[PDB]
């Protein structure tokens, strides 16, 4: 039942004292391994946004370096799996650099992927948060990587969606992507709803996927607001496969088994679970 589910995680959102608990157990969570020794070397620390926000050694995408400009295979960017392959998988990473532009296109060819998550805008309040890797209007090349803007829909003001056609020039092979982009996601604290952000995340998944093919979710650090969107989609896909771990605390454990520090504060984890329990309530109101 998803009456008895919703019950559960509605009597979870009212118990402060174990929503406490819970975040201190996790703010204390270290994994094994927990080494980012590569990202942390003297070649890549300019290719870092936040130098506390790494991929692990034991997870992080490798670049093709034949493939690579500056001949080098480091982009900081993590695989997110689960154990089935059947399940939907993802890239967690940062908002690009003015720098590493041409790294994440790069990542986006040769992992596949046609669909991109970006949760920030490009500037909050004067804080840059992310540099801009897509043309505003017609194509712009990214070293053999030619991006034509095809399409903008705004929906709302939450978000609006990017149709891209991409071109691999020196192959001539083609790929078309769609970039969804949530303007509304601040980066200390919350949104007030967590509507939006699931009709958001509804469009997203009706999205082409591609052939296995992760998707690609960023925001600035690539764990903050990238992590808490990675959990809410995680617990909400295992639920609709009727998965038996229903345990957000521990699936964000799974989580940071594979990109450290994911889920930033104890507001980003708390709407999460919100999140959870407002889409399982939509989902029986239509029903």
């Amino acid at each position: 039942t998803g009456h008895m589910i919703l019950a559960y995680m509605e009597d979870h959102l009212r118990n402060r004292d174990r929503l406490a608990k819970e975040w201190q157990a996790l703010c204390a969570y270290q994994a094994e391994p927990n080494t980012c020794a590569t990202a942390q070397g003297e070649g890549n620390i300019k290719k870092n946004r936040h130098p506390d926000f790494l991929p692990y050694d034991h997870a992080r995408i490798k670049l093709k370096v034949e493939s690579s400009p500056s001949r080098s295979d480091y982009i900081n960017a993590s695989p997110i799996i689960e154990h089935d392959p059947r399940m939907p998988a993802y890239i967690a990473t940062q908002g690009p650099l003015s720098h590493t532009i041409a790294d994440f296109w790069q990542m986006v060819w040769e992992s596949g992927c046609t669909v991109i998550v970006m949760l920030t805008p490009l500037v909050e309040d004067g804080v840059k948060q992310c540099d801009r890797y897509w043309p505003d209007e017609g194509a712009s090349l990214y070293h053999v990587y030619e991006v034509n803007l095809v399409s903008e829909h705004i929906w709302c003001e939450d978000f609006l969606v990017r149709s891209f056609y991409l071109k691999n020039v020196q192959t001539q092979e083609t790929r078309t992507l769609t970039q969804f982009h949530f303007l509304s996601w601040p980066a200390e604290g919350t949104p007030a709803s967590t509507r939006p952000l699931l009709d958001f995340r509804r469009k997203v998944n009706k999205c082409y996927r591609g052939r296995s093919c992760p998707i690609i979710v960023h925001c600035s650090d690539g764990a903050g607001r990238t992590g808490t969107y990675i959990l809410i989609d995680m617990v909400l896909n295992r639920m609709a496969k009727g998965v038996k771990e229903i345990d957000i605390a521990a699936t964000l454990e799974h989580v940071r088994d594979q990109r450290p520090g994911l889920v930033r504060s104890k507001d980003q984890f708390e709407f999460a679970l919100t999140a959870v329990a407002e889409e399982v309530n939509a989902i029986l109101k239509a029903l």
